[PDB]
């Protein structure tokens, strides 16, 4: 056999793309650079730890860490008057009659390597476009969960997969060559709107050249792929400290698998829209299903992020929590066959809303259950995605399948569009209002999913 290994390297090579805004986005401590300041420092002997605190503007009352990453003294430090011991009791009686400004002169970040945010200084005032990154990609998945079926029916299907091959390795390449911000944009967008058609290509044809008679396994297989290729990203992140090096890194083999995929021999081998709403049966089913993808899709995406975000030690969290889907697949695996797809989802969601739901009230030094909680959320939602892959089979009539998984699937890019601005914005207002929302979109996915036959 060759096609099963190389489609499996193809389904792989999906994951650094989906989910690598966790290490090329990392976003380190940082705040307002001073001119000046390394001098005095020099001159009075400040040790980082030292000169963090005697400069940089303190925490307030329940943290406020804003008052120091977007602020800073307006104060000559070049004056020689000020004191080595405390140069602030110089200035003024209190503290907070001092007058502020914000970073003018550019920003200092505690980190060795670098990312998007440090290049491209997306922090404070720019900090929202950092989430338009993600955005960019879905939409174009969203793009391209419709536009890739009109390109492969009016093209050639084995040629037009060759065509999205080379366009997503070019684009993955170009991108790590980007010199400022909009055209990193364009080319997150473009390999967007091919990625998920490759994607979905490459099942279609695994599916297609095995029997329906077992497709469970090889779609699961197909599904673990993915955490192969999670498990990878993680080791050439931790490898590689640089955002380009790694953008690099990711994009070549598929190109240069691409140089040794030029054929093989297994390679060369109407329904309505309004149809799935006329009838009641069918029109509860679709509703139900939209749901389901859009709050696994959410959810999924959301932890991933919330994990990014907070992390204490990202690498370690990751390859951990990266791990527990094979153990979950395999779960799914066994469960499929025994006890039905409804009550194992249901069970699967109540289990990553309840997660959700615990992880609020856990302390910070706690992180050896909040991994644990992590990676059991991470398992539930792996186990609902599974089974919600394979439900859609049984409902929908051969008529009008593949209409509905098309319209259905387009429900979780709209999920994945919306997603960074739930985890990233309103993070600002309250720690804890993400790990609510998802809770509650995690419960009642849980409560709706006992409808379906
Ligand atoms: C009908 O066949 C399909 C197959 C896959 C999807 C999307 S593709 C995607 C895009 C971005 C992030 C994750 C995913 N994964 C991969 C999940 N990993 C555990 C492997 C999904 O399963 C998505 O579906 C969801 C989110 O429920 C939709 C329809």
């Amino acid at each position: 056999k060759q096609a099963f290994l190389i489609l499996c390297l193809l389904s792989a090579a999906f994951a650094p793309i989906c989910v690598g805004i966790v290490f090329l986005g990392f976003t380190p401590d940082h705040h307002c650079q001073s001119p000046g300041v390394a001098e005095l420092s020099q001159r009075c002997g400040w040790s980082p730890a030292e000169e963090l605190n005697y400069t940089v503007p303190g925490l307030g009352p329940a943290g406020e860490a804003f008052l120091g990453q977007c602020r800073r003294y307006e104060v000559d430090w070049n004056q020689s008057a000020l004191s080595c011991v405390d140069p602030l009791a110089s200035l003024a009686t209190n503290r907070s009659h001092l007058p502020l400004g914000p970073c003018q002169d550019g920003w200092v970040y505690d980190t060795p390597g670098s990312s998007i945010v440090t290049e491209f200084n997306l922090v404070c005032a720019d900090s929202w476009k950092l989430d338009l990154f993600q955005s960019c990609l879905n939409a174009g998945f969203l793009f391209g969960s419709l536009g890739v079926g009109y390109f492969a029916d009016r093209f050639g299907r084995k040629l037009c997969l060759l065509g999205t091959v080379l366009v997503n390795a070019v684009s993955g390449v170009l991108m790590a060559f980007s010199p400022n911000y909009m055209s990193m944009l364009l080319f997150r967008l473009l390999q967007g709107l091919v990625s998920k058609g490759n994607w979905m290509a490459g099942y279609t044809l695994i599916t297609e050249f095995v029997g329906s008679g077992s497709r469970r396994t090889v779609a699961i297989m197909y599904q673990m792929a993915f955490t192969v290729g999670l498990v990878a990203l993680t080791g050439l992140a931790y490898a590689l400290p640089h955002w380009r090096w790694l953008q690099l890194a990711v994009s070549l083999p598929t190109f240069l698998f691409l140089l040794y995929y030029w054929c093989v021999p297994e390679s060369p081998r109407s329904p309505s829209f309004a149809d799935l709403f006329r009838t009641p049966r069918l029109r509860k089913r679709t509703f139900i299903l939209m749901y389901l993808w859009f709050t696994d899709s959410v959810l999924y995406q959301g932890l991933i992020l919330h994990m990014g975000a907070t992390s204490g030690n990202l690498y370690l969290d990751f390859l951990y929590s990266a791990l527990v889907e094979i153990p979950g697949a395999f779960i799914a695996l066994i469960t499929i066959d025994r006890v039905g797809r409804i009550y194992p989802m249901a069970m699967s969601n109540l289990l990553a809303g309840a997660a959700c739901l615990v992880m609020i009230f856990i302390s910070p030094d706690l992180h050896w259950l909040n991994i644990i909680i992590m990676c059991v959320g991470r398992m539930g939602i792996t186990i609902a995605i599974q089974m919600i892959c394979l439900v859609n089979a049984e409902l929908y009539p051969t008529f009008v399948r593949n209409l509905g998984v098309m319209v259905c699937s387009s429900l979780c890019d709209i999920g994945g569009i919306i997603t960074p601005f739930i985890v990233f914005r309103l993070r600002e207002v309250w720690q804890a209002l993400p790990l609510i929302l998802f809770a509650v979109l995690g419960l009642l996915a849980a409560g709706v999913t006992l409808l379906l036959p």
